[PDB]
């Protein structure tokens, strides 16, 4: 009966163990002030097929996260919210680097929201029952870890805000860390704040998390674990290793060292290099997994890759620890487009479209889907796009692509503390990669600065992002940092051979998003420091080349900017203009693409994304409010209709059964408005001659005229 | 061609084929009244990749049974609705124990609604065109079956009854006969009623399937279709099996024998030995598949199991045949919850949560996807969850598992019966297992029949429900049933090697809901009724254990329970606070969770799931709709109010966030007729004495003015 | 499928009608030809339930049999076949689905 209270300041965090889903490996509750949420670990023992982690976790979104009830096509849950995916990318890039090398087994953590009161806010409780759950657990781990959370409220830190403090906060920041203070999580938006509060704010977090910490140590020392023994460590054998190095290090340092290569040329060599070293070592030891020998290569070029970056200062290209590629940015590419953005930096290479839309486009129909999505605070949202071309390589283009949803969302944080307070319509941001070589969310991010910059949507300090890549060499027998490197705008290769990934976005005096993924099994608070410092250099240097291109915003919108208008639309013909069940409007909304709401009994306002579309809306308006259904009909032509239907002001005739029927009005037949129009004649199945004269837009009726035949 | 008419007291059935669809192994056409099913039968003739029956059924659908088209992701029912669902694993349930033992081949059955016309329910119309199909193909059967549904009205049992029967019927009971009176699937939902009336309904259904199966005998023999032989039955070799028998047979009965054990260990123990005998039998029969051992290992444990069982009435853990494990309840668990049951049955346990919900929530955005799936009569639904840790096992959360559908399904129906009529709120009751050990279905019923009691809902006779598990030993010469025992509170492994699954719930006096899944070739009935006395006696008993913890329900809900209010908002700023499009209305749900509907155009209904909420969602629209949210008091009740803004012809006074703030007129407001209010002292938070005129259309709020107060 | 038949029966639908109007067609047994054989039958079945229509609508299938020459990529001979069958379009050149009326 495992249970502990851990006290922050003002709030008391309950770890309990047992009495729920004992079957589970890891089982764990983390109740705070009134909600609760209990949190499993479970992985199997066999190893798996695929020579990887194959981690996945769940965050089951519930209903009192506002009071609602999900529904779903699963009555609760199908596919996630974008809260779900970033709690789960969260926790996973919170606890991921923890595990031990070379651990190949499935591994399934799930945490669900056993009650929510909507006043403690459950995913920095989720991260937390994880990470108890794990080290409580037979699965072997080198944490535990403790999550915290750090708001700002009037020049305040706090910790663990509640959602009304939320609301109010100037900043939300998301700090995981590890025994002796080493952060492992990143996740921070504020609203283009200083970054002296950043750092004070870091200190504070990784403070609090050294008391988590000490209360789950405590825990799992009082309860008693007993970690379970792998059957088997999927680590490359040193000998291998060492042969590997011994045979292509002089190779690698070569193909390394010249500075003409982008990523397909030298991806290619080391490919060759690759082929050639496989195939040796397949000779040299033909009794082992063929696996081995690629790990081992691998972990070889590793090695060899940040030996040269430590040792030489020159990364891949010539370029030092801090600078940076190439910058180039083009605007407004088509005309047809609101807003046009093209940002490549260096292979990297995107493109950022900004269409507006109006503000109803942002609600759904029904209120659960709306709730379960939510409704973003200032009218604007941004999409990211991932395909797989963009990559050279083949995919399922559709799907969810958690990826691609967590590097919108973090592209999305960079830019709202800079859209303005209200807007007549819907920023809606769509930013897709083209070229991709690593920091592609920056660059979207950047890209869709710009592009907004161009829309002549007013906002203040374009911004600009950057990523930040970090280089250890670490002693093999305490595991503390030997020495470090820090580097700028980072390759693909970088990052994959690097130690962690700081992306980071800001104004031109302040920071709005960051977003710290590390692999290393965390890292001192110092480096984060150096690294917020070499960012900032480096967004003041892309902010330097954005605004050579382009710095106020446009006076107006494009004048195919869309445009929002009222009509008036008398009581009488108000039925007839909105049609039964306001049919009409919802075709009309579905023929021309223009939405038309009501304001009140007579005004209605439309919205037209061009204003060609808004004045063939107004005219299609006058049609319906004036008299409409006539085919081939002429002046004083005869034309042999048969009649088909019998009416009191009029008869549907049509020419043939083919063409619509028109209606001959009893009041054009011998001007003598009737209730029987069969007293000129009008017999149903009679080829009668039609001849028409005009309309009557007010009295809604036709002027067909059998009158002149008879 | 075949044709042939069965007669059922005053229906007709007609059983066609040879007519459509020739080319699929079997094509059966079934016509009752003019509803007219098809269901189409085919197997590949090679041998599964998988080791098991992959018995596929889908029962497709046309919306028309109430007159309606579906249209869910396309113009068809291609959304596979939960009635879909449960039609498909009746048929799965009803056929796949006909099938010989060994038959490793994909097979899929297909369901075709012809025609239906909302008269005659086609479900058992199918099951019977299923086995028809079956018996008329070449696929091998043991079969035909004949399925019949029962209903009761005013003491008579009708069979295969209309609609206005099914409506008007205080029981629904479906019945899968086989040759010589046996009973294959029982599935019944009766709205509480007595046990001897079920027997007579039970002893009248196996009467009746006689007849069809008589038919569909003649109907095969005039046919005289002839079966295919398979290419390789995968039985395994009996004499293999005796081999693995006299090697393992003492270790499975010492580790059978004993007493202490939970499912984990005895499973280990279990794998342990079929380790050392899976090397011996490699070591001995070198030749053979190694799924053949797999199988020879399981059938040994089997037998080996039932052995003990018949043998020494002493299932595991010391328990007799009658005698049931341990329960415990426990209720009120978290404070936030509307109402939280926690239930554990011996190594089972569940936990289960009640939430209420307003009535529009049980209602789609749209009509046609609304009508896809029932309203529930009586306001009340049930989700069941069965995650992956609930077992120590991995799986993906979402993707619709039909088993925990079904699951969900019969707790629905078990629980309905004591729902109460009326109740101004949703019931939504949601099921978690979490230490999953077999049963778990009655377990969550029982846990919301205990949610159900704690949150007051006036329901009466608490639902209890118990499963039961039967074991015989057949004699293969005949088929026939020698001995038999039936179990009470069947553990997971009893299930898997026993004969046969039963799930009974009820009340103290009646039965509820009752699932009877057989994997034995038929059963004769008093093994049923034999079953149903120890489910009467064991229900007993366990109503017994919980009536001590709870009983007669609380008087009021929790505090923290909804609240519906009403809300009166005259035209003239109805307009305003509706807003375009009622945007405004949707702007402040979403971002509360509070619903509201419009009553009328004076009066709207506000449904807050917590009086917090519901006083922050009027907080809410007092600071969102340019005026304040409004409450409902008395008319004409003189009160004060402060001052929010000062304007030169009134002011924008309210009383609390509860009403909105009214414009006034220097008529209403400045009886002195100054332009600045502030020569009387009228400024942000002062206090001006006003009258409660009510709620006027003339300003479109409540008509606040002082006529004589300063 | 369901598209090439659709817009093989548009032309013949009255530019107006009281009720919408869904075509639903199953196949049962298929030889080649099925999307002209739903098109007609769902002409007939149009014409049938009472919507007037200018005119049945007919579909028809159509192969071809070549022998090129390999050396120079011509066509030296060919064949047409009305009303091809299954094995004749999975092992011939080339499927012409055509609908219209009288």
């Amino acid at each position: 009966m495992g249970a502990v209270a851990v006290d922050l300041g003002n709030r008391k965090l309950e770890i309990s163990s047992g009495k729920l889903a004992r079957f589970a490996d890891g089982s764990a509750v983390v109740q705070s002030g009134d909600t609760a949420v209990m949190v499993t670990a479970v992985s199997k023992t066999k190893p798996s097929p695929s020579q990887f982690m194959p981690l996945v976790v769940d965050y089951r979104q519930k209903a009192a996260a506002a009071g609602r009830i999900p529904t779903n096509y699963l009555r609760r849950e199908v596919g996630t919210s974008d809260k779900e995916i970033l709690t789960s990318r969260i926790i996973d890039r919170s606890i991921r680097p923890l595990f031990p090398a070379g651990y190949f087994y499935d591994t399934q953590v799930l945490c669900n929201l056993l009650a929510v009161d909507g006043v403690n806010e459950p995913d920095v409780l989720a991260i937390n029952g994880a990470s108890v759950a794990l080290s409580l657990s037979d699965i072997p781990w080198n944490g535990p870890v403790g999550a915290v959370r750090i708001g700002i409220i009037d020049g305040e830190y706090v910790v663990n805000p509640t959602r009304k403090e939320m609301s109010s906060s100037t900043l939300n920041l998301v700090v995981a860390g590890a025994p002796k203070s080493q952060i492992v999580m990143l996740e921070a938006s504020a609203e283009n704040i200083l970054q002296q509060d950043f750092c004070h704010a870091i200190k504070v977090g990784v403070k609090y998390t050294q008391q988590i910490i000490q209360g789950i140590q405590q825990l799992v020392k009082e309860t008693g674990v007993t970690k379970r023994t792998p059957q088997k460590l999927f680590t490359p054998s040193p000998e291998i290793v060492k042969y590997t190095h011994k045979l292509a290090m002089e190779r690698l340092y070569a193909v390394f060292t010249d500075y003409e290569h982008d990523k397909v040329s030298r991806d290619e060599a080391v490919n060759k290099i690759r082929l050639d070293t496989e195939e040796q070592l397949k000779e040299k030891f033909p009794e082992a997994d063929p696996y081995e020998i690629i790990e081992s290569f691998n972990v070889v070029a590793k090695e060899v890759f940040r030996s040269i970056v430590l040792n030489e200062y020159k990364r891949c290209d010539g370029r030092d620890l801090t600078s940076l590629r190439n910058v180039s940015c083009e605007v407004d590419m088509f005309k047809t487009l609101h807003g046009s953005a093209l940002f490549q930096r260096g292979q990297t290479q995107v493109l950022c479209t900004v269409t507006f839309d109006s503000l109803e486009s942002g609600i759904k129909s029904d209120q659960v889907i709306t709730a379960i999505n939510g409704i973003k605070d200032k009218n604007f949202m941004l999409h990211y796009e991932f395909p797989p071309y963009a990559t050279n390589e083949i995919g399922k283009v559709t799907g969810l692509n958690r990826r691609e949803l967590g590097h919108g969302a973090l592209a999305e944080k960079a830019l709202y503390p800079v859209i303005p307070r209200d807007f007549p319509f819907t920023i809606r941001v769509t930013s897709e990669v083209l070229e991709s070589n690593g920091s592609s969310s920056m660059a979207s991010a950047c890209g869709g600065s710009l592009a907004l910059m161009d829309s002549g949507v007013p906002i203040s300090s374009a911004v600009a992002g950057v990523a930040i890549g970090l280089v250890t060499k670490t002693d093999p027998e305490k595991g503390e940092i030997e020495d470090y490197r820090l580097l700028t705008d980072i390759l693909g290769i970088e990052d994959y051979n690097g130690d962690m990934d700081f992306k980071i976005a800001g104004t031109n005096k302040g920071i709005t998003a960051l977003q710290a993924d590390i692999k290393l099994p965390g890292i001192p608070i110092k480096i984060v420091m150096e690294a917020i410092q070499q960012a900032s250099v480096a967004k003041k240097e892309i902010l330097q080349i954005m605004n050579k291109t382009i710095s106020k915003p446009r006076a107006s919108r494009k004048e195919n900017g869309p445009v929002v208008e009222t009509v008036q639309v008398p009581l009488s013909k108000r039925a007839k203009f909105v049609g039964p069940g306001g049919y009409n409007l919802k075709k009309l909304q579905a023929e021309t693409g223009v939405t038309i709401s009501q304001v009140d009994e007579e005004t209605f306002s439309v919205f037209a994304p061009t204003p060609s579309a808004m004045h063939e809306a107004r005219d299609f308006i006058t049609e319906i409010c004036k008299d409409d259904q006539e085919q081939q009909l002429e002046f004083g032509a005869v034309y042999t209709a048969t009649i088909t239907e019998i009416r009191d002001t009029g008869v549907m005739v049509k020419l043939y059964p083919n063409m619509t029927a028109v209606l001959l009005h009893n009041t054009q037949l011998d001007q003598r408005k009737i209730k029987h129009p069969t007293a000129l004649g009008l017999e149903v199945g009679q080829e009668i001659q039609v001849k028409y004269f005009g309309r009557d837009p007010a009295d809604g009726r036709m002027r067909l005229s059998r009158k002149v035949l008879q």
